C-alpha cells in the first residue's frame, strides 16, 4: 500500500536499523482516525538492490495478518525518503525491554509473553514462513506487553552465497542449520527456546561470553543451557525439547502454545523450581 506522504508525520527517532533511522510518527489518512506507526526510512546513497532489500521487509510483512505479528501500514517509494511503516510498538524490543525490568513482571506474565511469540510463530509456521533469525531482540511489545515477531526477509545467509541476509546468528541457531544449512520450522523452534531462556533471564546474552565456535562444540557435546534463576522447571523442560537434537523430535508450534496454554491454565505447575 503506498502511502501519500502528506499522511505521515514523523515525530521522533527512536532507533537505528540496517539502511537507516527508526522513528515514531503519525499516520492519517482519509476516511481514518489517526494512528501512531513506526517509520522505518532509507535516504540517499543506497543501491538499487538494497532499496529492493529495504522494500522486501514490507512485501513480506504484508502477506501476513496476526496479532503476534508486526502489521504493515503501507509504504512511501515515490518520494525521499523511502518509508516503511507499521504498527507502533511502544516498548521497543523484548530484549531490552526484559533488561531494563530486570525481576519486575511475573511469571504468569513472562509465559504470556512466550505465548504471544509461539502463536506468532505458529502462525508463519502454517504459512510456510520460516523466520531463520527468531530471537528476543526480533520480538517489539506493545503497552499492554502484547509480544509481535519482527525481522522479515528472505535473503539467504552469507554462508550460504557465493564463496566470494548477513551472518548466521549462531547463538541462536539449530545445529543441522548451522552445519547444513537446512533452515525449517523445526529450526525456529530451537531459536524459540532461546528465546524463551532470554524471556526468563530477563534479556541475559545467550551462552554468556563463549565464543560462536565454542558455543557450536558444546552443543555438539551435549551442552544445553542451565535454567536461568527462578526459572519453572516446565518452562525449562520445554526448552529442553526445543533444544533436542534431533529436528523430528522437537515440538511443534502448536504443541508450544498448547504446553504454554496449560501452564497458564495450571499456575501451581510453574512453582516448581530448581
Ligand atoms: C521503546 S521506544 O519507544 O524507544 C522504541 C524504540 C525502538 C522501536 C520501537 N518500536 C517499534 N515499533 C514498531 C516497529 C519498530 N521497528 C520496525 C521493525 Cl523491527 C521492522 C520494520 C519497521 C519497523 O518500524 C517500521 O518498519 N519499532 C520503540
Ligand atoms: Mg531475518
Ligand atoms: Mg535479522
Ligand atoms: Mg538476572
Amino acid at each position: 500500500k503506498e502511502i501519500d506522504v502528506s499522511y505521515v508525520k514523523i515525530e521522533e527517532v527512536i532507533g537505528a536499523g540496517e539502511f537507516g533511522e527508526v522513528c515514531r510518527g503519525r499516520l492519517k489518512a482519509p476516511g481514518k482516525k489517526e494512528s501512531c506507526v513506526a517509520i522505518k526510512t532509507l535516504k540517499g546513497g543506497y543501491t538499487e538492490r538494497q532499496r529492493r532489500e529495504f522494500l522486501s521487509e514490507a512485501s513480506i510483512m504484508g502477506q501476513f495478518e496476526h496479532p503476534n505479528i508486526i502489521r504493515l501500514e503501507g509504504v512511501v517509494t515515490n518520494s525521499m525518503p523511502v518509508m516503511i511503516l507499521t504498527e507502533f510498538m511502544e516498548n521497543g524490543a523484548l530484549d531490552s525491554f526484559l533488561r531494563l525490568n530486570d525481576g519486575q513482571f511475573t511469571v504468569i506474565q513472562l509465559v504470556g509473553m512466550l505465548r504471544g511469540i509461539a502463536s506468532g510463530m505458529r502462525y508463519l509456521a502454517e504459512m510456510s514462513y520460516v523466520h531463520r533469525d527468531l530471537a528476543a531482540r526480533n520480538i517489539l511489545v506493545n503497552s499492554n506487553l502484547v509480544c509481535k515477531v519482527s525481522d522479515f526477509g528472505l535473503s539467504r545467509f552469507l554462508e550460504e552465497n557465493s564463496s566470494d541476509g548477513g551472518k548466521i546468528p549462531i547463538r541462536w541457531t539449530a545445529p543441522e542449520a548451522i552445519a547444513f544449512r537446512k533452515f525449517t520450522s523445526a529450526s525456529d523452534a530451537w531459536s524459540y527456546g532461546i528465546v524463551m531462556w532470554e524471556v526468563m533471564s530477563f534479556g541475559e546474552r545467550p551462552y554468556w561470553d563463549m565464543s560462536n565456535q565454542d558455543v557450536i562444540n558444546a552443543i555438539e557435546q551435549d551442552y544445553r543451557l542451565p535454567p536461568p534463576p527462578d526459572c519453572p522447571t516446565s518452562l525449562h523442560q520445554l526448552m529442553l525439547d526445543c533444544w533436542q537434537k534431533d529436528r523430528n523430535a522437537r515440538p511443534r508450534f502448536p504443541q508450544v502454545v498448547s504446553a504454554l496454554d496449560k501452564m497458564i491454565r495450571n499456575p501451581a505447575s510453574l512453582k516448581i523450581v530448581a
